[PDB]
């Protein structure tokens, strides 16, 4: 048996957007299998990642840390442009976890500064899955500078619950949660360093401390706050997929449940129900589905709260609607006697 | 459609117990839904919490490290009076993960020195969820002086197996895990502090270290060993009820098994069988049901040994009954040859 | 009702081989439930665990770390011969995760050099386990000296998919990952010791940081790389056991997938598909299936990258076979433009 001819398979290009925002699809497919057109273009550039004013040498899928959420659908392929300006100096590729063969990619699409690569694969198990450059012998240095994103597969009919029945989001959004570990003296200070090759041996040692300095969603401490909070209205079902290329998480939303929840991100398994909290492993995307029922701030947050109160894994929601004093009320406001 | 008048509902005082041990109640309800009340009161005390004789200031719900386990059936409503006697210090505030709304009802109890609050939510998800204080800005520092404890929000038809046939327990043992972070210096000694704002900032320190200093069952290295063992007869179905408001464990009963586990807590999934271990997420709640079937003496850990056997994270079982040789026995004793 | 008489049932000595490889058996029990006679050498020795030479005083089962896989059927009994020769110096003992009662049989099986001792057990309870020595009051030192290995309790009917199929693999590897906590000195250089005694108190203060300084698959960084990586041909169907007995792993099959996952290790519970990565907990033993689909390098490794790939955790499989286009090419190679 001859395999499919590619070429006569529709294609369709993709237009990604910054997270934690998520580019328009459809969650039932519409379409037979697609070619999906993905280009990024790597920026290694300083970010201000704290309160403080901590800048680090970032590098990025996009522009971004996380890099943007892809959506394609199963046995769709993906086909992916990644350019690496001469305007960088490292070599990067790309790994995805979605993808079977090659090292998920990376041994196919090493770019040198100045270079361009387009890598195909066959989006072949649905799910929510890491993306990340992993270049040999430097691999965790690059993740833990930000060049990590996810991919979701969508089953070709959508979610569904744990008896079957659909679930269908309103909003989606994508929380990249990124550990920086920014090399420290031996007063606890952040060192500084004045190119990538000096930096190196001392990444590596704080690297090897497995402490990270740093712990935040979207690329610095605050960012999913302020004018930034994500937003919902009461009634409004959204999924929140959340991705750890390197260290395990465990998300929760204060004030709010995981109603489904597929801890390890991958949709041929039943959801778990009524998570509280939920443990996704480094090196993984989960997603979680929540129909809002209060309005208010909510905070969403890994769930060791040093981590996400000192170490900067928090954001938060704003939602709009009616409060219900069936599920929640201040019977006695505090108060002396 | 009107809400229902809560008015009209059968009220319920429960009297609390002290951990490990569990207030009376049915597992299978025995009534309609009910409006269940509950009052603790803050309690901040010196603890020793290991066998050096280490002090340190704990921040308690009703006097123990963990709080005490709350008892309720799904759709019941929880309505807590919550205390802050004016011999304590500090603000305070009590956020409940199996509710909905207000950052679990944080944002609706805050309670200075002198005050107290009311506060009624409706136990709509069933399952064992963590509670925990979390005043704004200072979060983490409660949850690691011990502020913390869980709620069991039964099915109303009790517990079921993976085929939906029921889940029966003879005894329930509720075991809170603490992680401390008593800060040092470059010595490596614990320091101690003259107040509360004093400690702040090195607590805030040693907290961002990401390493306990102590971990611990009960409040205290040892607390449930010798004459406060927990006790089981063989053939007993014992429920232990863990917990784990701020980070990972791996709880297991060495010499055991848990037969039924449902390691994130929410009794809507089907439990896992036979588990050696499992993960408790930090921030959730876990429970696992075990018949016990040889007597003797059993370990219950965090199977990180060290964090077991170095850190204060183990407890023991005192079994009674016969011992099953079918089941495991000596065929030759240590010995020479 | 009496007991079996055991004496009435059928022995069958099994005869170990060292990891990665495990000792044939049979996937469906061809028998009725047997005696399984197994015997085990503790070993005192030196090994060295990383490129840098650094050397320690390992502590194994069979000469080996980890300690071979044993494979039993469940309701077969486990009869173990361990024997700790005089050569050794220090008292050993073995807990099964598999075993019911007595610590998991360290209560009965405490052997000083010079001494044996014979154990049986019945394996009740299908999945991989882990064992290791526990001798009271230096535990966690004895299992993160490498003393530790796991067992292999199949259904006697073999293993099943979700929807109750049956599983063959035609391949099993065992991955025993170790997390050594070597003692180093101020400036960050290991110390080594001239006796145990005189390393036990900085054994205990190195593991007490709860930092591992080498996290390695089979003993040693790159132990299954070169001529001793993982092989296997294209369409093959593969289970990879995989046992940490004191710290959390994600494993993660760079370039594939875990097609069925028993993350957990036990297999009365339906696998979860299509993993990226997956967490085994501390003190438990999983494993994975997968049928590889493309040819090639792949690395296996524990997706906390820093620990892979900076601590040792990362293996290789070399796999035979045709290259599958479809599923994954290279449309333009990296190029300049
Ligand atoms: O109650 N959530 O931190
Ligand atoms: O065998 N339990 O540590
Ligand atoms: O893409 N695996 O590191
Ligand atoms: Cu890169
Ligand atoms: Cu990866
Ligand atoms: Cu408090
Ligand atoms: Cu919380
Ligand atoms: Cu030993
Ligand atoms: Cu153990």
């Amino acid at each position: 048996a001859a395999p499919v001819d590619i070429s006569t398979l529709p294609r369709v290009k993709v237009d990604l957007v910054k997270p934690p925002f998520v580019h328009a699809h459809d969650q039932v497919a519409k379409t037979g299998p697609r070619v999906v057109e993905f280009t990024m273009t790597i920026e290694e550039k300083k970010l201000v990642i704290d309160r403080e004013g901590t800048e680090i040498h970032a590098m990025t899928f996009n522009g971004s840390v996380p890099g943007p959420l892809m959506v394609v659908h199963e046995n769709d392929y993906v086909e992916l442009r990644l350019i690496n300006p001469d305007t960088n100096t490292l070599l990067h590729n790309i790994d995805f976890h979605a993808a079977t063969g090659a090292l998920g990619g990376g041994a196919l699409t090493q770019v040198n500064p100045g270079e361009e690569t387009t890598l195909r694969f066959k989006a072949t198990k649905p799910g929510v899955f890491v993306y990340h450059c992993a270049p040999e012998g430097m691999v965790p240095w690059h993740v833990t500078s930000g060049m990590n994103g996810a991919i979701m597969v969508l089953p070709r009919d959508g979610l569904k619950d744990e008896k079957g029945q659909p679930l269908t989001y309103d909003k989606i959004y994508y929380v990249g949660e990124q550990d920086f570990y920014v090399p420290k003296d031996e007063a606890g200070n952040y060192k500084k360093y004045e190119t990538p090759g000096e930096a190196y041996e001392d990444a590596v040692k704080a690297m090897r401390t497995l402490t990270p300095t740093h712990i935040v969603f979207n690329g610095a401490v605050g960012a999913l706050t302020g004018d930034h909070a994500l937003t919902a209205a009461v009634g409004e079902r959204v999924l929140v997929v959340h991705s750890q290329a390197n260290r395990d998480t465990r998300p929760h939303l204060i004030g709010g449940h995981g109603d489904y929840v597929w801890a390890t991100g991958k949709f041929r398994n039943p959801p778990d129900l009524d998570q509280e909290t939920w443990l996704i492993p480094g090196g993984t995307a989960g997603a979680a589905f929540y129909t809002f029922r209060q309005p208010g701030v909510y905070a969403y947050v890994n769930h060791n709260l040093i981590e996400a109160f000192e170490l900067g894994a928090a954001g938060h929601f704003k939602v709009t609607g009616e409060w219900n004093d069936d599920l929640m009320t201040s019977v006695v406001k505090p108060a002396s006697m």
